[PDB]
Formats: structure tokens, sequence, C-alpha cells
DNA sequence: CGTGCG
DNA sequence: CGTGCG
């Protein structure tokens, strides 16, 4: 990947400036040095698989994302394709009210069991109003069977530590050996995935700022 | 590992 | 409180 596309790959996916993560076979730890763009190569490569704490040092994101995940109770059954599905169905329904508020964001299969939804920012957002906005939003859906989504990011105040960290895309699932990739308002992977990576369209800090003010003052 | 979520 | 999840 060119120095463009990595360049471009950290600063839409730019959270803690001096910690970051990589997946283990037991879990993630941290790594607490800057994230580099050797980092970046070894993500796209699947030598490494990057995690990002979202949380950056003054409480605020740069990204955020749903995770909607199949239940694990759920993979063992002969219509886990049915979950598949509604999982598709549940991000279906996500991304119809965030673009009726006019939220830009976007779908990767995450190398397991379901799809993170991507939403960037041009500045970083305060986390509080990001979460509340992305929660308000979440419960005006209806969930489907098997199915959970989690708002990272998970805290909106780091208090001195980490918070929680998300994969990002363009690896490999350690766990699956399975790429992460983007994919489209189908959910068919996209085969230009730099490209696509280029077209990601950020929303404005101050659009964030003005709905959660319309939101929270209901 | 850090820490949320049942 | 135990311990999955990223
Ligand atoms: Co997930
Ligand atoms: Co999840």
């Amino acid at each position: 990947p060119s120095q463009n596309a990595i360049k471009r790959f950290m600063t839409l996916f730019s959270g803690r400036e001096d910690v970051f993560s990589i997946q283990y076979e037991g879990g993630y730890r941290p790594i607490r040095r800057p994230l580099n763009f050797q980092d970046i190569k070894n993500h796209f490569s699947g030598k490494k698989t990057l995690g990002i704490y979202l949380l950056k040092k003054n409480d605020t994101v740069k990204f955020a994302a749903y995770d909607i995940d199949i239940k694990k109770h759920y993979l063992n059954r002969e219509d886990k394709f049915v979950y598949e599905e509604n999982s598709k169905k549940v991000a279906k329904r996500l991304s119809r009210e965030l673009n009726l508020e006019n939220i830009t964001h976007y779908f990767e299969f995450t190398g397991n069991r379901g799809y993170h939804i991507w939403i960037f920012f041009d500045i970083p957002v305060s986390a509080y109003k990001i979460k509340y906005i992305m929660e308000k939003i979440l419960d005006r859906i209806e969930l489907e069977e098997g199915i959970d989504v989690e708002i990272f990011p998970k805290q909106t105040s780091l208090n001195g530590g980490l918070g929680n960290l998300i994969k990002v895309p363009l690896g490999v699932h350690k766990k699956t050996g399975k790429k992460c990739l983007f994919v489209d308002n189908d959910f068919n992977v996209i085969e230009n995935q730099i490209e696509f990576l280029n077209n990601i369209k950020e929303n404005k800090a101050t659009e964030i700022n003005k709905l959660f003010r319309e939101i929270f003052n209901e």
C-alpha cells in the first residue's frame, strides 16, 4: 500500500496518539508507543492485526462505530445463515436512520461473525456527544433475534486509562484468518478497497454538535 | 490488556 | 462479581 494510502488510513482511524494495540492469541494488548507507518503495513499484510483506542486524551474521538454481531450461541445452528442475514437487516435499519440524520457511514465485514458501521469526523468530537447520538439512533431501530449491537466509543472519559479498542479494517482477523473488508450498500465486497478508502466522506463536527443539541434538548 | 456488561 | 470482547 502506497504512502498516501497509509497516510489516509492513519488519518481516518486516528485514536489515542501514543498507544495502540495488536491482537495476540489470547486477545489484545496495548503497544505503548505511537502508531507508525510500518505498523500499518504489518496490519495490511496480515502479520500483525491492529486495534485502535478510539478515545483520545482529551476525551474526543475522530471516528466511531456500531459493532453488529451474531451471538456466539447461534453460530452452531443449521440456520446460522438466517442470523447472518438478520445482522445485515439490523445494519440496513441503522443505516437508513443514520442517513435520515445525514450521518455518512460505511460498512465493513469484520472477518468473523458480523459488521462494523464506521462513522468518521473531520475533526475530533466530544466522545459523550457522539456516544449519546449513536445510542439514541440505535434505540430507534428494532433488533432481530440473535443479534447484538455495541457502540464504540464504549466510554466517554478516560479517567487515566485507555478505554476500549476496536479492530480496524483491511487486515485479517487473527481468530479466523479472514480479511476484514469494506462492503457496499448491498454488502458485496468492494473490489478496490484503497480507492473506497480515499472516497470515504467525513461528517462535520459542527454538524454533529448541532445534532446533539437538538436531540439532547428534546 | 483494559474494562464493560451480563 | 465473573470474565467476553476489541
Ligand atoms: Co464485533
Ligand atoms: Co462486538
